[PDB]
């Protein structure tokens, strides 16, 4: 996140600096041209009004790549975490025996990384709503169905609960603070 | 490369600097665009054993990437012949504008010598065409590549085209204010108001 924050600032800058070059540049070559006719200078200008343009469609599509290539990363660590937590999950669960405290350390890193996938998701959705309201309408049926995957998860994770139900009856306070975040 | 080429003033040598900077700039696109592509393929490639709905996430990430990548190079090409339009038109009326001087002045001048109003006539007439005949060729540029775009510029290229039309009937019209001259020459004029029609 730290890194994606850096490359985003030194982005922010680069684009300024680009834009006042350009821009500062262009209108030296309209001061050099003040004794030209009104129409020698309309479509100069013109041009400049479309060298900014395609300026600012340059800037945005480079954060886009930016933001494409931050997020395929955090959704690769994020469903990377949830794997090897499962994992961990799975095996406290087959112990002999199970200790069901040790198992409880299991289950709340698993469930704390869906949340965080949860979180990011939501977080990420919500920013493109604000920012970009038709790229957020774009993506709005697969935010909602990777959003009920992370349930379905969850409780297919919490129903392998029952098949030890005594256990589940001596953490079931805890289970249930962890269940409400 | 193509980076020296926005600082490089406009010169005779224009043209063709453009035309490399061009060429240099769609190497570069796709050297950047095959290298890209490279490595999300290999993202895809270690994300195999992933379920179905993961990893169209990831392929639907370098979709938005190869989406992001065109509109950069697009981006870039465009600043390109804006730069390049801007030279080539400030060349052009610097050139008209000459020429037309010469032929005014060569116009006022006691006595007007026919030949020397002719000559400075040609080096006008061939400057317009040579702004007309740009004008045209850009146009069908923008219309062999993007029909869209040059569907939005007609307008302003036919309206450039109509002042160069203007401009070119105005200073023929003043040959009527030396009757003696626009005789001796006139089979010349008709020749060069024909040329590339």
């Amino acid at each position: 996140h730290a890194r994606f924050q850096k490359a985003k600032e030194q982005l922010e800058i680069r684009h300024r600096n680009r834009m006042d070059r350009v821009k500062k540049e262009w209108e030296e070559a309209e001061l050099q041209a003040k004794n030209l006719p009104k129409a020698e200078r309309q479509t100069l200008i013109q041009h400049f009004q479309a060298m900014v343009k395609a300026l600012e469609k340059e800037a945005a599509s480079e954060k886009q790549q930016l933001v494409e290539t931050h997020l395929a990363r955090v959704e690769a660590m994020l469903n990377d975490r949830r794997r090897m937590a499962l994992e961990n999950y799975l095996a406290a669960l087959q112990s002999d025996p199970p200790r069901p405290h040790r198992i409880l350390q299991a289950l709340r890193r698993y469930v704390r990384a869906e949340n965080k996938d949860r979180l990011h998701t939501i977080r990420h959705y919500q920013h493109v709503l604000a920012v970009d309201p038709e790229k957020a309408a774009q993506m709005k049926s697969q935010v909602m169905t990777h959003l009920h995957v992370i349930e379905e998860r969850r409780n297919q994770s919490l129903s392998l609960l029952y098949k030890v139900p005594y256990v589940a009856q001596e953490i079931q306070e805890e289970i249930d603070e962890l269940l409400q975040e």
